[PDB]
């Protein structure tokens, strides 16, 4: 159902932000802050912002109405950090370790 499926999302992203993932999980926390040094062109790149405070208020607010959609924001959330970074810039590698988390978890729910 639905509401079993939206609860097992709530899981996950609550392990996206646990102690054990924080290492590397960091960054995608909160909004990307644009107005950092080197993120001045940041919203000229990447269209639709997404991070996990941010899918958290929106499973909340019941704006996801399935599995799908949630795993679609943080798929979003990882294709953003793809789009804009070199493909060997560190946060890359971080998006890949938390990626790694979220499809072993949203593959056996
Ligand atoms: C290039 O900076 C980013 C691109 C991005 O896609 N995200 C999601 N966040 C950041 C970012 C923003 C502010 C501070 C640190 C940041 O990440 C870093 C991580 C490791 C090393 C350097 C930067």
């Amino acid at each position: 159902s639905h509401m079993e499926q939206l609860k097992c999302c709530s899981g996950i992203l609550k392990e996206m932000f646990a102690k054990k993932h924080a290492a590397y999980a960091w960054p995608f926390y909160k909004p990307v802050d644009v107005e950092a040094l080197g993120l001045h062109d940041y919203c000229d790149i990447i269209k639709h912002p997404m991070d996990m405070s941010t899918i958290k208020s929106k499973l909340e607010a019941r704006e996801y109405r399935d599995a799908q959609e949630f795993g679609a924001d943080v798929r979003l959330m990882f294709s953003n950090c793809y789009k804009y970074n070199p493909p060997d810039h560190e946060v890359v590698a971080m998006a890949r370790k938390l990626q790694d988390v979220f499809e072993m978890r949203f593959a056996k729910m």
